[PDB]
RNA sequence: UCGACA
DNA sequence: ATGTCG
């Protein structure tokens, strides 16, 4: 129905797809660009999307903040809730950055709780989700 | 054979 | 185009 505005919105940036993925989270009140991550020479959009969700994660837990996470990206919040990016990107020497970073978070996944709600953007209601590039 | 989300 | 799910 409505947007909960105490929350944190991530999105995904790229360059080519796959290609140059980059993401973001910002307040989807004020706006304001709480994290944004240094370009990740090769990778696809839901791995993007699927680290920035995790990336929220990580950082409102740190600071003990209970505000729910948007994402657009329907393959992202899925692949969170299984803790299991399902990715179909070949696993090799150009794409191993991203693949360790999605390990990773994985691995963050698997050890670490969390009571974040990760709510779907309702961009045909509510327009282009706040951390859209 | 589609329908969605990006 | 390409990456993904139902
Ligand atoms: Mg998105
Ligand atoms: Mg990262
Ligand atoms: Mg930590
Ligand atoms: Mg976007």
């Amino acid at each position: 129905e409505e947007i909960i505005w105490e929350s944190l919105s991530v999105d995904v940036g790229s360059q080519g797809n796959p290609g140059i993925v980059e993401y973001k989270g910002v307040d989807t009140k004020t706006g304001e660009v709480l994290f944004e991550r240094e370009p990740i020479p090769i990778g696809t959009n839901n791995m993007g999307e699927f680290l920035a969700i995790v990336h929220g994660l990580r950082y409102l837990k740190e600071r003990n903040s209970r505000k729910p996470i948007y994402s657009n990206s329907q393959t992202a919040i899925k692949w969170v809730k299984d803790k299991k990016a399902k990715s179909t990107l070949v696993r090799n020497e150009e794409t191993a950055l991203i693949w360790k970073l999605v390990d990773e978070a994985e691995e963050w996944l698997n050890t670490h709780t969390y009571e974040t709600p990760i709510l779907k953007w309702q961009t045909d209601k509510w327009g282009e989700i706040k951390a859209d590039y």
